[PDB]
């Protein structure tokens, strides 16, 4: 499974979103593919005018990219919900599957097969699924990093991410979760939260890969 | 079309007394001439067929089994398209013909056990298991039969052309066909189906597939 160039628009589209740039190299990291070849990816990207190089933010989205990133976003999570609600994937086994059909499936077979699915709206990630030709508006955008208020919190939203999938298996969190902010501990780096009267310190880089909502 | 697909192509042509050739591939298929032999060259190498100046290219054990895959993954992606997402016959190949050559194992094998382990597909061709070489349940073409009486359609062959032949002649699955007569010379038989005629050439005979 070879992720194609496409899949830089949609790790460029959330970086924009939370308002934060990173070089290529850790973009090819969290992809999972070398530096050279993120740089020829991007390269093509350029060609086919989907994003340009800005002189001071960094890569940025065309409107042609957006609309292809926001179209990859409804394809890519359409697909998960069918592997798990019906093909009975696990969460540690949709994304290489759904990464290969996103870009082998013909608009007729995504738009009857969200029919067949009756219209979902949030794909396991709790990510929104946006309507044929809608940009992608995410329901949750509050990032529990930069959170002020304490008190309840439900968890809404979480990353695409293998690692953070791990990260709520070992600490048993589930989208839906009820969870108590406590403090931001200053010291070490970490927000405070207690789930079923026991306290996890959640570093401020694994809270920026989470989404709150207030009680 | 990649090389998996021309197997698919030697596979039902063997079907076919008559010998292969290079033209007729290229023709079934529709696709340049040298392509037949800049890709059939590559099938040889892999030892996917082999030259028999009896029958023109043979598929190897090898072959068979890939190719027997091949319909699996294919037939099983055809009975989800139809049975739940409704597509009609016209849309089913192209759709299911993507698919094949992208999507995993795993995919194939967990749609199997979804789809209640289906055993035929929507042309009435038989689904193999995994690893399991493919053999058909309804073997009988029309091109072939001597026998007279009242046969049952059970299968026909994955062809837009057929598809418009039978829905031209409002012929389905399951239809009770009465052979009538057999022209050797023009190589044509005449059938019956509720009181209406038919004549149908050997060739559109030998896309059929019947039973008594
Ligand atoms: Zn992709
Ligand atoms: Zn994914
Ligand atoms: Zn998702
Ligand atoms: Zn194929
Ligand atoms: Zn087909
Ligand atoms: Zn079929
Ligand atoms: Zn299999
Ligand atoms: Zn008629």
């Amino acid at each position: 499974m070879t992720p194609n160039k496409e899949d830089y628009l949609k790790i460029i589209y959330e970086l924009s979103e939370r308002d934060e740039k990173i070089s290529n190299k850790q973009i090819a990291e969290k992809m999972s593919v070398s530096a050279p070849a993120v740089s020829e990816m991007v390269k093509k990207l350029l060609l086919e005018d989907l994003v340009l190089k800005d002189k001071q933010a960094g890569y940025l989205l065309t409107k042609k990219g957006q609309i292809l990133a926001s179209s990859l976003y409804r394809k890519h999570r359409l697909i998960e919900v069918f592997l798990m609600n019906h093909l009975n994937y696990t969460a540690d086994e949709i994304h290489e599957e759904a990464e290969v059909l996103e870009h082998t499936v013909s608009d007729v077979f995504v738009e009857r097969l969200d029919k067949f699915l009756n219209y979902p709206k949030v794909c396991p990630h709790g990510g929104t699924i946006p309507q044929h030709g809608q940009p992608l508006v995410e329901r949750y955008r509050t990032t529990l990093k930069g959170v002020t208020e304490m008190g309840v919190y439900l968890l809404k939203r979480v990353q695409d991410n293998f690692q953070l999938l791990k990260y709520m298996e070992q600490h048993h969190l589930k989208i839906g979760d009820e969870l108590r902010l406590l403090e931001y501990d200053a010291f070490a780096g970490a927000y405070t939260i207690e789930k079923d009267g026991e306290q996890l310190q959640v570093t401020s880089a694994v809270a920026s890969q989470i989404y709150i909502e207030k009680k």
